[PDB]
C-alpha cells in the first residue's frame, strides 16, 4: 500500500551537478516527489552567437538528473505553463508501461500533471519528451536528461566490492541540427514553431550542427570546469538521447565504466574510450592521480573540437613523477 | 560420416516470423535442409510511393530466419531463377571458410547450387549477398537475412540458469540509398541494372533515405504490429548487415540481451538501448509486464521517426498500477 | 628508483608488422625506449592518384605499434626533423598525467623531446598528435598509431587460462576528409598549411572521402596480403583514432575479442563483427581453421568496399570438408 510509505521531497539542481543523495539507502522504499517545469527558451549554443528555440525540462539542457534507488517510486509532477507554446510530454526508459509515462503525461500549455513509477531496474536512464509525431524534433531541442536508479547498498566493482564515489557530475550531450540556407548560414527565427519544415530537413541529413555538453560550445570550461582533487573518486554520468557518443577523459582512464549503464552488469575495467549508444545514459567511475587540466571529450575528435562536444576538469593536488615525467623538456637539436 | 545423420526439411517463413524449432535439442546432430529462391522484384519502401528493385532471398526484406542448433550442419539449396538479371551468392557470418560461402555459392540466373557448412559457433548471425565488386550495392538493395544457431540446451541467463522463450521474432533493418536529382527528388527505375553509378554515389553519402523494418515504412504497424500478452517471454532477433543500429522498446527493456549475439557469452541485464554493431545480429530477451502499445525503434529518433525505423507490439493483459500510474491525470492549472 | 631499472632499447617496424617482444615477461620491470621521427609528407591514397599532406609518426599511417608489458616504464624520444612546417605532440591513452603526455610533447621543427610515463594499465590502446587547436586535422593527417601494453602473464581467456598467439598484426584504419570543390573533385596542395579552413569545412560533413588501412586503398592485398597457416592463432590489433569502426573477418570470427582493447576483462567470445568506437584500440585472436583468401572489413560494406576499409588475409593449408563444402557446385536448372 504505497500510502503507507515515506513521501520524501527532492529539490532539483542545475547540471552539471546532482542534487543530494545517499549512495546506500539510509531508508526503506520511498515515494520520492520530483516538480519539473517545462521551459521553452531561447538559447544561443555557440561562441558566434547562434540562436535557437530550446525545449527544456526544469530550463536547461540537460534536463536535471534525478536520483533514487532500486524499489522507490519516482512521482513526478510536471508543469507546462501557459507561456509555452507546445504540447509536451516526458519518456522514462527507466519506466515499465505506457510509453515509458508518454501516453499519461501529456501536457498542454496550462496544464500538469502527476506520474508515479516504480523503479525497478538499477542504473543510469535517459528520459526525453516524446509527443506524437514531433519525437526528434523535441529531443534536439534540448528536452532531454537523465534518471539514476542506485542499487539499495549503492555501486559494486566487478568483484561485488563496493566502489563509493567523492564527487559526481552529469555531462549531458546534445546533438543539434540547426536549418541552414544554400549559402550554409543558419536561420534565425522568432518562435519554436517557425522551424517545423525546415527542422525535419536539417534532421535528415543525420549530421548534426553542434554537439555540446551542458548545452553550448564551451559549457563546462573556464569558472565553470569540472573540478576535481588527487585522490578523490569521481562518478561522470553522461546521456546521449538520439545519438551515439564516445567519451574519454584525455589523461585519464574510465577505471570502471558501464557503457550501457545498467548496474547489475560489471563494471568494464580500464577503459580508454566507451561507446554510449544513442537512446542511453553510462556512468563511468574514476580515481584522480595527477593534478592539472583533463579535457573530457567525444573522441571523435572531429565532434569535440569542431562541433563543441569537449568540456575540462581542472585537478589539484601533487604531480607523481613517477607515473609521468618530461625526461627532457622540448629543446632544439 | 555425414551420410549417416539424420535430414531434416525446413519450410521457412515470412518475417517476422520464424519457422518451428525446439529450443533444447530434441534430437542429435542433423543435417537441416533449406531452400531459399532468389528473388529481383519491385518493392514500394514508404508512404510516399517511392519505388526500389530490391534482391531478396526468399521475395521479403530482411530474408527469413533460419534456426538451427550447435553442431548440426546446415544444407542450403540456394536458386538463381532465369528471371533475375543479375548474379548472386551467400556470406553466412555463422560459417567458416570460403568467405563464408560466397566463393562457392556463385550462381548466375538459371542456375543452384548446394552449400554444406557446420554450424560450430552458437549465437544470431547475419548472412547476406556478396558478389565480387558489387558487396554493398546487393546488401543495400535488402539481400541479407540472419541465421539462429541455439545451444543444445537451449539459451541460459548470466548465472547459467535456464531461459525459455514464449515467442520469438526477427526484425530485419534496412538502410536503403535511394538516389537523389539535384532538388532532392528519388530517381525510378525499369532495371535493377539502372542504378549501378548512381547507386555508387548515393551509398558513398554513407546518409541513408530510408531506413527500415521488414522493408518498409510502417511494416511493423497496424494489422501486421507484433503481439504478446502480459507474462509472456519474447526474444527479439534483430539483425542489420551494413550499419549500426540501436534498439529499444518504448515502454519496456532488454532483461536480457546479446548485443553482439553470442550465446556463449553472458548476456547484460536491464538495458534500455543496446548497439547492434553493422554486419551483426543481436537478440533481447523481455517478459512484458504491462499491456499496451509499445514501440519498437532505433533510438536515433531521427532514424525512427523520420526514416522508417518504427515498429510496435500490442501487448493484451492486466495494466499494474503499482508499476506505473498516473496520480493526477493531464488538467488546467 | 627508476635509475636502478633494466633499459632496454626497442627498433621499431612498419605496420601491419610488429617489433618483437615477448608474451609473458621473461625479466622485471624495465625502462623501454622507443624513439620516434615525426615526417610531414605526400602519400598517394587510392588508385586514383589522389594526394595528401600526411603527418605521421615514422613515416608510416598508422604508426608503429609499441608493445611493453605492465608496469614497464615507456621512455620515448620524440623528434621534429626541421624539415617539417608544424608543431607536433603526442597524447598516448595508456598514459596518466598531462593530457596523456600532450601538454609536455609541445615539438616545433627542429626540436626534440624524451617522455617517460608508467604503463600501469593493461590493453591496447591509441596513441596520437594533439596540438592545442588542430586536434583533429592532425589526428584525420593520419597521425595516430597504437600500443600494447601485455600482462606480465600474457592474454588469458574468459577462465583464465593462456592464450598465446602464433603471429600478430597491427591494422590502423585511418579516415581522411579530402576537400572538394562544388562539383566533387578533390584538391590537391603544395604544403600542408595550404589546407587549413578547407581542411576544417571537409571535417565538418562528418563524412569521410576514403577510410583506409595502413594508410591507403589496396594497402593489404597482394604482395602485402597478411598471411597464416591452418592451425596458427592470430592476434590483430586495430585501431581508429576518430571514427567508429565494425571489424569483420569474412569467412572467419574473432574467437576472443577484447572489443575496447582492455585486458582486465574477459574477451568476448565467438563474435561475427565487433564495435571499436573512435579513440580505441581493439584485439581479436583467431585460429584458423580453412585455407584461401580471408577479407578483413569494416563492416559496414560502403566503407569497406567503396572507402577503402578492405584488407586480405592468405592463409595455406588444408581445406576441411566437414566444416564447409560445396555439395552440388553451381549448375543450370
Ligand atoms: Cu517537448
Ligand atoms: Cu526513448
Ligand atoms: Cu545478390
Ligand atoms: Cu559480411
Ligand atoms: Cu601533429
Ligand atoms: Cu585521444
Amino acid at each position: 500500500d504505497i500510502s503507507t510509505l515515506p513521501r520524501v521531497k527532492v529539490d532539483l539542481v542545475k547540471p552539471p551537478f546532482v542534487h543530494a543523495h545517499d549512495q546506500v539507502a539510509k531508508t526503506g522504499p520511498r515515494v520520492v516527489e520530483f516538480t519539473m517545469t517545462i521551459e521553452e527558451k531561447k538559447l544561443v549554443i555557440d561562441r558566434e552567437g547562434t540562436e535557437i528555440h530550446a525545449m527544456t525540462f526544469n530550463g536547461s539542457v540537460p534536463g536535471p538528473l534525478m536520483v533514487v534507488h532500486e524499489n522507490d517510486y519516482v512521482e513526478l509532477r510536471l508543469i507546462n505553463p501557459d507561456t509555452n507554446t507546445l504540447l509536451h510530454n516526458i519518456d522514462f526508459h527507466a519506466a515499465t508501461g505506457a510509453l515509458g509515462g508518454g501516453a499519461l503525461t501529456q501536457v498542454n500549455p496550462g496544464e500538469e500533471t502527476t506520474l508515479r513509477f516504480k523503479a525497478t531496474k538499477p542504473g543510469v536512464f535517459v528520459y526525453h519528451c516524446a509527443p506524437e509525431g514531433m519525437v526528434p524534433w523535441h529531443v534536439t531541442s534540448g528536452m532531454n536528461g537523465a534518471i539514476m536508479v542506485l542499487p539499495r547498498d549503492g555501486l559494486k566493482d566487478e568483484k561485488g566490492q563496493p566502489l563509493t564515489y567523492d564527487k559526481i557530475y552529469y555531462v549531458g550531450e546534445q546533438d543539434f541540427y540547426v536549418p541552414k540556407d544554400e549559402a550554409g548560414n543558419y536561420k534565425k527565427y522568432e518562435t519554436p514553431g517557425e522551424a517545423y519544415e525546415d527542422a525535419v530537413k536539417a534532421m535528415r541529413t543525420l549530421t548534426p550542427t553542434h554537439i555540446v555538453f551542458n548545452g553550448a560550445v564551451g559549457a563546462l570550461t573556464g569558472d565553470h570546469a569540472l573540478t576535481a582533487a588527487v585522490g578523490e573518486r569521481v562518478l561522470v554520468v553522461h546521456s546521449q538521447a538520439n545519438r551515439d557518443t564516445r567519451p574519454h577523459l584525455i589523461g585519464g582512464h574510465g577505471d570502471y565504466v558501464w557503457a550501457t549503464g545498467k548496474f547489475r552488469n560489471p563494471p568494464d575495467l580500464d577503459q580508454e574510450t566507451w561507446l554510449i549508444p544513442g537512446g542511453t545514459a553510462g556512468a563511468a567511475f574514476y580515481t584522480f592521480r595527477q593534478p592539472g587540466v583533463y579535457a573530457y571529450v567525444n573522441h571523435n575528435l572531429i565532434e569535440a573540437f569542431e562541433l563543441g562536444a569537449a568540456g575540462h576538469f581542472k585537478v589539484t593536488g601533487e604531480w607523481n613523477d613517477d607515473l609521468m615525467t618530461s625526461v627532457v623538456k622540448p629543446a632544439s637539436m
